């Protein structure tokens, strides 16, 4: 990213090391790129990439035989540089994924196969998923929203460094409602202790996902106040993750909500299907149930939606027939200021103030005449 | 009913009786109605009738004061035969159906209060129902529809005379996922045992309404069987009841569902609300949520629906297509016969053999031909 074309002369790249680092700096300027794997590389037969690769393939319904699966084998990178493709489909096959029909060996899709294609998700981790979703149908608890939340909470990456002392403070703070919610997860106190009292991660041992649970468990109360409109702030404070890991979480955990919601519909749990089906717009925007009909506007947000309804303008009909000077003004009541704002300057008229996407500059006037312009072409479209 | 007025010339009525119940018939023949009671009547300072009467002028904002509560009891059918009215409206103010603002002694609907009204509830029953959905909603059971179904079931009068060793028999045959819902309840194995073996009904003290959960678990399996499409004749087999204390029953439980639904959404129990509101048109029709469109269109009922689902027409849209002489054929194919049916006689071409609400005899054809029509009529309608 040194030196600009059209601009400057030269691009100047200047690495600061010390005298005993100085033998380590000089290895990168002189390094050069490795060589690409192919990442389906074989004491492991099976890989994750291939069996994901071979179920697209079987249940998309390009390749049915056992003749048209080396042929595949034959197209991938790995094979390119110059067995374990048969190991993949009896993977498939021992786990209910794809079925065997002796047409000598013809394999089809199972329902299991059909709803993780249309769910983009990934076979390894469907097996759990599936297994969650059956035991969370077996007791349920639905006197709030935490434990559908836990569903679609997504536990594949770190999304921050949890401080666990920090977790102990709102365990025991936390209601008997969401303690119920936690006990009937797998959430025990007893870990929750020897993880304050001592360091240890573990984690060696594969059935220690003991771990992954308390923290998809500390992460489904970010999202629950998440979309209770809890201050980004308050949320900051209260569980030691900055703004940046909480927006990257949302949107994973929206696009996540949505893959458990087709994975619910294709294999016909109408009931489980339907408790989903709206949480998948709440994480996005983050918000409560009464927003999710002004969120459709572009340039309205959580922020902007609530001081809107709680002005007089709960839907997008209401908003229609906005006096734009009024939306304008509830707009400038939402500004966070760090005195307790909310002379007269007659300068800032054309202060271009509100940020979009693919944006032009918008003044707090014309971001609200679009919102009302908007509104009006939405509620024409809903006729 | 004995006489018709122009046509018979006396009405002739004769009570057929022994010579030991000789006296007791000339009583009938003699005797005249009993006076007209009131229903509000008093060791009972509160009485339903009362505390609902007095609810509903408080809820609906047209009785505020204690002033207009007397009022009120001067135009009652008790006063106009010429304290008690004072008792209620403590009853509501302790459980929590009304508020007390001392503008001395002004009284206000709660949430509560006002969900009852909407509900079209008693408020008796709905301490009990408002306490059964927060038990329901601590832990619940979704990978079937039985617990849904227990919510919706009406127990306040006796449909049928239940066969308790029948019960029992289908008890044992009950696969585990339906036994994890009786238990969830209060079906206690022990209750159903000294049922069997002893015609014990109990039932004298008030803590015996151990009576009506057995009764009403019961009631939501034969619900189960109707709205999965399980024929009338097996429902009777299997249970001990006929078709018509069935009818009654399904068309009391899709009212009492629609009360619950309505009053899940006034107390804010989104979630609960979200799976309730199913099962009002599936218990009334007796159907699968598959036939739930088809059953728009006024001629097709729940057999009707299947047979045509099955040949092909899925949807109001699929129907408005339709050949009407396919429409025809596929109704006739789904009539019963004792015989294994499913001579050519051209002479009922015109027997008019479908009975319909405020009807003319429609024949198969002419049944059709309305089917399609209503369908087209409708897929308008739609848009
Ligand atoms: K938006
Ligand atoms: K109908």
């Amino acid at each position: 990213r040194a030196g600009r074309k059209g601009v400057d002369t030269v691009g100047e790249s200047i690495l600061i090391c010390k005298n005993s680092e100085k033998s380590k700096g000089i290895a990168l300027l002189q390094g050069s790129l490795k060589p690409v794997r192919s990442c389906l590389q074989r004491g492991e037969e099976v890989t994750g990439s291939m069996i994901r690769a071979i179920l697209e393939i079987i249940v998309g319904g390009v390749a049915s035989t056992s003749q048209d699966m080396h042929t595949y084998a034959a197209c991938t990178f790995l094979a390119a540089s110059m067995g374990a493709i048969e190991a993949c489909v009896m993977w498939l096959l021992e786990n209910e994924f794809i079925q065997s029909t002796e047409e000598g060996k013809v394999y089809h899709p199972t329902h299991l196969g059909s709803a993780t294609l249309s769910s983009s998700l990934s076979p390894a981790d469907t097996l759990d998923i599936f297994a969650d979703l059956q035991r969370a149908m077996k007791g349920f608890v639905l006197e709030n929203d935490l434990h559908i939340l836990y569903l679609v909470t997504p536990m594949f990456e770190d999304w921050t460094t949890i401080d666990w002392y920090r977790f102990f403070c709102l365990w025991e703070k936390l209601p008997t409602s969401m303690k119920r919610v936690a006990e009937l997860v797998g959430v025990e106190e007893g870990f929750l202790a020897r993880c304050v009292k001592g360091k240890v991660v573990a984690r060696t041992e594969r059935q220690h996902r003991q771990m992954a649970i308390h923290k998809r468990f500390f992460t489904s109360l970010v999202l629950l106040d998440l979309i209770s409109e809890v201050p980004l702030r308050e949320i900051n404070q209260k569980y030691g993750c900055n703004r940046g890991q909480i927006q990257s979480l949302q949107q994973s955990a929206a696009v996540y909500a949505g893959m458990i919601t087709v994975f619910s519909n294709r294999l016909g749990w109408h009931n489980m299907e339907l408790l989903l089906s709206q949480f998948q717009k709440r994480l996005t925007f983050g918000i409560q149930r009464e927003l999710c009909d002004l969120v459709r506007v572009s340039l309205l947000n959580a922020q902007r939606a609530r001081v809107l309804y709680a002005s007089g303008f709960h839907t997008v009909a209401d908003l229609a027939r906005a006096n734009i000077v009024e939306v304008e003004v509830i707009l400038k009541n939402a500004v966070p200021f760090k005195s307790a704002r909310k002379e007269a300057v007659e300068e800032r008229r054309n202060m271009r103030t509100i940020w979009v996407t693919g944006r032009k500059g918008l003044t707090e006037r014309e971001a609200a005449a679009l919102i009302v312009e908007e509104a009006r072409m939405i509620l024409q479209q809903d006729l």
